[PDB]
């Protein structure tokens, strides 16, 4: 199947003040849009490449599937943790056992979004910042990748990008206020999904 | 202690091709931060030596190599844009490296093909470089990620292509922003590098 | 002060048959004394370059502070963690705190053994494998470093050099073998006080 | 179906320069472990990739990359090797080659000098490369860590840094493995590979 934009889950303005509409459209349609165009091109050169047994093809078009790839997986997972105020967007509480799970880790909700907040300006270049399990309901840990490498060996809760483009436009250079603000859209309800199914 | 150096020119002196809004953020807030972050990093590492604690001295590595990296390719890319009534652009200010990029490439336009190609294929952030081995040496195009300077080389210029350096202006359009840089490259200053080869 | 090679706590042979006296010997006298005088002549260098202003220089030594620095702290480490069967060597039973937060974690020791096995054999190219913990007595994990990097933001309980150095000459391209008798010479006494301790 | 290339001569006809053991064990242990490292990975490619598993498609591209570029590597080395009776060692036998790196480094004798300390540099498992941007190009000495091959330009003859590849018979001193295995470098390989100047 031809990988596509899953399209978003609201409106393109649905999540200002916290990030603008001019954001969310080019992020979705310009950014996404163009991982799931790579991700489609690369799978059919690495198509092409195995059935010629061009080896030297194979390792090369890697490097594509893995970026295309990972942006794609992010991306898909970026806008379904994110909502509205109206639609959940930051109700913490909708997350229960997540909740727990956190305060029991960090010691309390706020704790783990300062540390949280700490790993997101810490990234050096293009990066994600991401909350994981090990499991259904298993231990938490906050973790970076580099680029656009997806979350790997665990399952990921929720992510926050920090790729410039994914804020710039608004907050500039200022992407502590990002990180702060972003704050407000967590669509928690989804991230008690993914915590209690805890599916790598 | 390391310190931000001035711009050669106006912060709106590349206009249309930079806005004035990108130079005084690129240059006030993110080199800033570098030459910030490069300071508390080179202390850190002192103070961690002469307390023979190597873990702490191997954990600034990063810092160091981050900030420091940055440092240096922002203070090389200020030097190697000018505006165009300036200089900038002006390909046949550097007759030695002009020569060698067209025997090298062929001409100066698939050189200029080479570079956006490679600039373009920058997967997260970068810089696109072209450098020599030596004074007057052999060309070549490479890339570095993140904050990483060029090493083993000698550079010639620098784009930087950290979306930073464009988006206020080009959005996602990276293709027009190196398609217009190349109107306000200093090429009298690739030209003394070129010569000079300093690695 | 100059950094010099640390002395074993044991003889050249004291880890046999798990570890050939041959390897030790090398081991320790030649690639652990290559870091040691590559570290002092990193730091040499880049107070060299420091003092001369030279930013390029500074960056690039550190690659060598890195690499060398990072070899001193992996061996180092490696050579504490590591004793004769008849000192402890082996006797998890010495590692009362660490041997039940490891049951907690993974179930069983045996099931920790094999989730740690697993990890090294899995490991590409030259690393190491260590058993880490974020504090004092605090959440144990298993992660891997690359050539010769430290752990960082962590404390180490316990590591395993992965490099070919530290058991071709024995155990050939079998590194399961490797994996399997190593655990045999583990200082578990060691690894009890890193844990207890928990200094990252 | 990827499978193990037969060397190109006996199993002892590279010593005393590389041991008889070293080539069976490189040979037939190593690269056959990639080899079906790579067919592996291979399977499991086209298997997620049909039932639009991204995530497991993106992970795989590790395997891929290791495996395939392990398959690529050695099976370049086994070829710009060769007995010093089947031109090993002979550079005459590559008069275009030659005259390309004596206008480089000035002599043929001060290119094996040069080799030499790169090689000597890889830090951690790893390949020393002489390579061209095309037919009868610019000439270039690189290094690429692990089983990563080379791209963006055509190999011209690679020697093997991993520990394994001179362990058994130098043990730690690289040094002389470097300086022995000048002897049996099949130039007149390296020659057809610096003419054709094919990237990959
Ligand atoms: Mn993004
Ligand atoms: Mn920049
Ligand atoms: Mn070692
Ligand atoms: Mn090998």
């Amino acid at each position: 199947q031809q990988y596509t934009l899953p399209p978003l889950p609201y409106p393109y303005d649905a999540l200002q003040p916290y990030i603008s509409q001019q954001i969310m459209e080019l992020h979705h349609k310009k950014h996404h849009q163009t991982y799931v165009n790579g991700l489609n091109a690369a799978l059919e050169a690495q198509k092409k490449a195995a059935e010629a047994t061009d080896v030297p093809k194979l390792v090369s078009v890697q490097q594509a599937i893995k970026f295309n790839g990972g942006g794609h997986i992010n991306h898909s997972l970026f806008w379904k943790n994110l909502a509205p105020e109206k639609s959940g967007g930051g109700k913490i509480d909708q997350a229960p056992v997540l909740k727990a799970a956190i305060e029991q880790r960090w010691g309390s909700f706020d704790k783990f979004k300062d540390a949280f907040n700490t790993t997101l300006l810490g990234i050096q270049g293009s990066g994600w910042g991401w909350l994981v399990t090990d499991g259904p309901k298993g231990k938490l840990d906050i973790t970076t990748t580099h680029d656009q490498d997806p979350v790997t060996g665990a399952a990921p809760v929720f992510g926050v990008d920090m790729w410039e483009h994914a804020y710039y436009l608004q907050y500039l250079n200022d992407k502590a206020s990002y990180a702060k603000g972003i704050w407000n859209v967590i669509n928690w309800a989804e991230a008690e999904n993914r915590y209690i199914a805890g599916d790598k």
